[PDB]
DNA sequence: ACAACCTACTACCTCC
DNA sequence: GGAGGTAGTAGGTTGT
DNA sequence: ACAACCTACTACCTCC
DNA sequence: GGAGGTAGTAGGTTGT
């Protein structure tokens, strides 16, 4: 349980490091311009305190309008965060940048040509304090962008221009570079004929705009034949594309462009299959390429400067090698509770035995006594009318073999209702007509008078307006219909043994999930952790506002009970606990729980913010519960050139490797773990990550319920207050 | 049937009128600033296409950017309100300007001084086009400012200005009036301590702040002797403000204000009770004091210039006088259907007969089948324990005796549940306080076990937080608990018979409110209108967002049914009819109703956009149905002088005037309806407002549930709908 | 060159 | 939209 | 001086 | 927060 593993970081020169700084204040309003973190940035320094403009730098200041010296400190009295921010700006100041890192890198990668695309090496880089030393944290990135403008890549004809922006409607992006500033345009598409809004012949605003952009922008000999040779002569026979900005505050100003001045952002789906999978196997490196490419970088580095003092660093790891299938729990030969490991199996093959009887028979462990007393559950099946007449005799006989061996493997070991499958259940309909969608509705709503509860399988086309999607699931979800979606591209999946079954995969998981949306729990854990409540906290967007829903709080308090609440309406990203924490009270004070006295572990998607912090610590002061804190960040620089189940205790922060990637390509993102706190009676103390809360973590890592291949990251509460949140923020229920 | 009517419109020489216009294209980018409607205000023009960027000017441009001929056409091709708003703009150019007639104004209506505010008077002027003429529209208004900052108001005290920040918390604005743009900014206070967030002594900083508003903004001899007059010596003694901007985008920028370089914007909340009611009487003028001051105003334009060839223009309209009484069905005497005219009676004096005999009983009309199977409705009274030991009592026995009286004057006639009051549901709970807010939703959730409907009065103070009310309606609202507010200034209005009662008129109104609320219809109408469904349409924000939930459609199916819909969830003031018409398909479809081929009549609260007008020409074209639209206004500037019910057919709208102002101050603001549309096959065309259109909307104005004096402008779906969009916003259910 | 993060969309590769 | 991983592209929020 | 409108808060005056 | 009127104060959206 301990292994040498590499990272991507490197030791820095002592000599860096400043020896005092100076605290500054800057007397000025923020409705004239010139934003203080560029100031800071200028004059070589950080921002400590933006509400009181307090910044810090290692220097006397240069600045113009008015400011009053604070205080002259140490560098070592400062927290941690500043003193890496500063020495990052130092290195930045020495000459380690992105930019002339990625440069020197770009001579061992070559830039790479991809159809109409170019990918291009990038370094991002980072500054952490360890055991008293800084070290500089490199990653490696690609970027990818266009090198054809519009007209070039159709190929100058407007029924090319009319197809190309037609067929990627919805995820199609142009960037003007014919101006100072670039923005990201999206184009305006007619609401009901589907077509995009051009303007066909009016050759004089054309001539008009591009004058204009000529005689503005580029207004210098050198600049008017840089303009010639990236733009050429202009066509007067082209259209002009109407579109507005991606910004979420102009689009209400719509701009006129010409096809000519502007580039497509990179979307994959502007890609043959051959060139998706040759570019997504060239940007997923691996553990050995990286390590090779960062040796070369710093060997190259090193032998030009000073600053760097070492290579790639090795630390000290904990390896987790637990056998968690004594701590999953099944039910087998009628009421049995065991466990997956006393029954030499996974949690993968738990489906298996419907029709192999070599391996034995492993029944679910928690039916709930609601979905015992149903006499019948209505079952649908919707199928696309926009298939080819043999994918959807396919996905109806699949659907069918399903739920049959679903109900005949069930009702012969435990009690189950009837999935009732007729003729009149079987809808054959076009998805994207709107008055279809309404009869359906219509007709569901008549079909389920006398009935409770109800599962549709619907089968879809290959792409769908991504609109019609939600429409569809939220009308299903209005009538208490779950819904369960298979496309064409999976229904085309084949199998090795007979092709007129789907592939035992994807069947095994449409198993599971039925089983899952229904509420029956397969399987469950053996373990007790320390609290009596476990909340997980996300937000997401609102969905066409400038609101955030950003509500969701999955209280996992039984590990098996899954129920979520809604927090609310919030204008940014910052959780109203105090509201939340009163629901919180009256809902087991509904069902008859006392919130008082217990203790409750806050796992938060994100970072815990100051006004979250105040509210926890007024709840605990008025209800008098202990509550626990904790800050889990999924996407960091760091990277640790291993495969297997770890766990690495860095800084004041822990980098968990909590699942083992199955591809042959790229290398997993750990996950870190920082910001443990406890607060009692409205006081916010710091502690210190336990092995314990360590082993919890991974311990909630697992129970997936959606898949039997699962090899998730986030704990379950976090994973499901993702999903809840999805849920609320597209309207379904 | 038709009465001569003045109104504040005046005819203007027709030598102003322009004789040709051009139409120019200016070619420019929305992001590089100088907005197109100031470039046409600055070349004397109007702004006729804004997505194109076409202007309209009587004259040639004098423009430096990019610009194009377009057109030369005659001024009588323009439509009508491009003509007004050209007319309007050649007035301004010849001195007819608001600015010019207030200050003329201001010569026979001296500034006022109401405590520390100022009274000034102030026109606001438009243009009419009517029988070929051009009328200049002049309207008479106030403004009222403050006089002396903060720090001269609260008298140069620390504790004086910490109360006047606490006491009115909530409603303060200060704007900054030493810069040079005026920012209206909102205080901060203790989120849990209640108290403003100021800084104590940091003297350095109060110099800063002064001198940088010295050295920056005002810096020219004359200039500094003005700021210097203006504001005086700086007082190092004074704390600082810690605020935000009103503006809803920089409230995530924190600023820092003196005491003395901001002034309070005015309400009315900040004047004591003579004030208030001596500064309310005058700005509320009358019809006679409006048309005097309009009459001399008017005499000392002609005296000087000659645009104005006429006064105070007298039109023609139409005295609607029917006999409303004919209209309204009501029960008498054990299910006699009646009307009110029959019985020598109003629809104001219909709960008389509960105490006296000497008029006739008049019994409800439709009580609900599903309010007739309830054996017993839990009654609570929550008492707030800020009262004075006096008004909790009066407030219990005047909730007990209103109780006792409906029950027994409703159970001798007609059936009706037990309204059961008992001595455990009577609370007296501090309503500020949080936790016992929790401890009553929970008691409250554990008494209604076996029941379905609750009924809340609760007694409250002057005064609340005005979120503390919204929770507690919401907390009531989730378990099924209708709730009515009787605040302690209404239980301080005292009866003239006897002391120990409410006063009669409140007591109506309350037994009303109570009846409405449960479900009861006291009183229907009997005329048929031409149409099958009215459908009521609003919009409002959304509570802290920068988002419009601004959904609210109700349909008045049946004149009787009430039923609302929510459209959805929008970004602006647009509502999307073709999902709000599918899922207004959808509902009489699970009902049983094809909303196919009939006639449905939608009124908008305010104005259809083109995109309501494109969505509902393809919900016709598609699901065949014939739409109606109307466009409802509000406010204006076009005044009638007179106090009786009319209309008026003044250009292509009518000005209805459905009320009669019971007051003795105030001018009645007339309602303008205005661009009838009719929607068939996908084809708009437009109409003519026929007398049946405007008797039919007069009809709907009335029809009130809520009070029985009321007197309401808008019709009842337009009103239903603001009030369900009002429920909708504040999350009652 | 404001740094650390989080969304919303993509696309391929793997599992009993 | 079999669901989990890992790649990219644009947008927003929070520091105190 | 972009014009017409719509919100959200206020406050007094009237009714059988 | 008896509800309808009428007064003011700041903010936003739509024109096509
Ligand atoms: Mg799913
Ligand atoms: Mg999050
Ligand atoms: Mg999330
Ligand atoms: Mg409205
Ligand atoms: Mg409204
Ligand atoms: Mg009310
Ligand atoms: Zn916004």
């Amino acid at each position: 349980m301990l292994m040498k593993v590499l990272t991507n970081m490197v030791k820095l020169n002592q000599d860096i490091i400043p020896n005092e700084i100076y605290l500054y204040k800057i007397f000025n309003k923020p409705e004239d311009g010139m934003n203080i973190y560029k100031i800071a940035y200028r004059n070589h320094g950080i921002v400590i305190d933006p509400q009181n403009r307090i910044i810090a730098t290692p220097s006397e200041l240069e600045y113009s309008g008015k400011f009053a010296i604070e205080d002259e400190i140490s560098f070592n009295e400062l927290p941690e965060n500043y003193q890496n921010r500063l020495v990052l700006r130092i290195l930045r100041d020495n000459g380690i940048s992105d930019h002339a890192l990625s440069r020197t890198l770009q001579k061992y990668r070559k830039p790479k040509p991809f159809g109409d695309f170019e990918v291009i090496p990038e370094i991002r880089s980072s500054v952490i304090k360890h055991g008293g030393d800084f070290y500089l944290v490199l990653h490696l990135s690609h970027q990818i962008r266009s090198k054809k403008t519009l007209w070039e890549l159709v190929g100058r004809n407007k029924d090319a221009l009319r197809d190309f922006l037609k067929e990627h409607r919805g995820t199609i992006l142009l960037r003007d570079i014919a101006s100072e500033h670039k923005v990201v345009y999206k184009p305006i598409f007619k609401r009901y004929n589907g077509d995009p809004d051009l303007i066909e012949d009016n050759s004089n605003d054309v001539e008009h705009w591009y004058d204009y952009h000529l005689e503005r922008y580029w207004n210098t000999p050198e600049l008017k034949k840089e303009f010639y040779k990236k733009f050429g002569p202009v066509d007067l026979n082209q259209p002009i594309i109407l579109a507005k900005p991606l910004r979420q505050h102009n689009r209400g100003d719509l701009v006129h462009l010409l096809p000519q001045f502007v580039v497509p952002v990179y979307n994959a789906e502007q890609l043959n299959d051959i060139l998706a999978s040759e570019i997504l196997e060239y940007l997923k490196l691996t553990s050995n390429q990286r390590i090779s490419l960062l040796s070369r970088l710093i060997n190259d580095i090193k032998t030009n400067t000073n600053i760097i003092v070492s290579s790639l660093t090795e630390l000290e790891a904990n390896t987790f090698d637990v056998d968690l299938n004594d701590m999953l729990q099944v039910r087998n030969a009628d009421n049995v509770k065991v466990t997956l490991s006393e029954l030499e199996i996974s949690k993968t093959r738990l489906f298996t035995w419907m029709k192999s009887r070599k391996y034995p028979v492993i029944l679910p462990y928690d039916i709930p006594q609601k979905l015992k007393k149903i006499e019948k559950i209505p079952v649908f099946i919707i199928v696309d009318s926009a298939l080819s007449r043999d994918i959807q005799t396919f996905a109806k006989d699949e659907f069918r073999y399903l739920i049959s061996s679903l109900q005949k493997s069930l009702s012969n070991w435990v009690d189950f209702p009837i999935l009732d499958i007729r003729d009149k259940y079987i809808f054959t309909i076009d998805l994207t007509s709107d008055k279809d969608i309404v009869n359906l509705s219509i007709k569901l709503v008549n079909l389920m008078k006398n009935a409770e509860l109800g599962l549709a399988l619907i089968a879809t086309r290959t792409k769908l307006p991504n609109e019609t999607f939600d429409e569809v699931k939220k009308r299903l979800f209005s009538v208490n219909i779950i819904s369960q979606v298979v496309n064409e591209a999976t229904l085309y999946k084949r199998d090795k043994y007979n092709e007129s079954r789907l592939n035992l995969y994807v069947q095994h998981n449409l198993l599971f999930q039925i089983l899952s949306k229904l509420g029956i729990k397969y399987y469950v854990l053996r373990h007790k952790f320390s609290y009596d409540y476990i909340v997980g906290i996300d937000v997401t967007p609102m969905k066409l506002s400038h609101g955030y829903i950003g509500g969701s709080a999955v209280m996992f308090d039984s590990i098996r009970k899954i129920i979520p609440v809604e927090i609310g309406e919030q204008m940014g990203e910052s959780i109203d606990m105090k509201e939340f924490f009163k629901d919180m009270v009256v809902q087991f004070g509904k069902f008859g729980i006392d919130l008082e006295g217990k203790s409750i572990l806050i796992l938060r998607d994100g970072k815990i913010t100051k006004d979250e912090e105040e509210g926890l610590a007024y709840i605990s002061k008025v209800f008098g519960i202990k509550i626990t804190t904790f800050n889990i960040v999924k996407r960091h620089l760091l990277r640790i050139f291993a495969n297997r189940k770890l766990y690495l205790r860095l800084a004041n922060s822990v980098y968990l490797l909590p699942h083992r990637i199955k591809q042959s390509v790229g290398t997993p993102v750990p996950l870190k773990l920082s910001e443990k706190r406890l607060i009692l009676d409205g006081t916010i103390t710091s502690q210190e990550i336990t092995y314990n809360d360590i082993f919890e973590i991974l311990l909630l890592s697992e129970l997936n319920y959606g898949s039997i291949s699962a090899d998730m990251k986030l704990p379950a509460p976090v994973h499901y207050a993702h999903k809840f949140v999805r849920a609320l923020r597209k309207g379904w229920r």
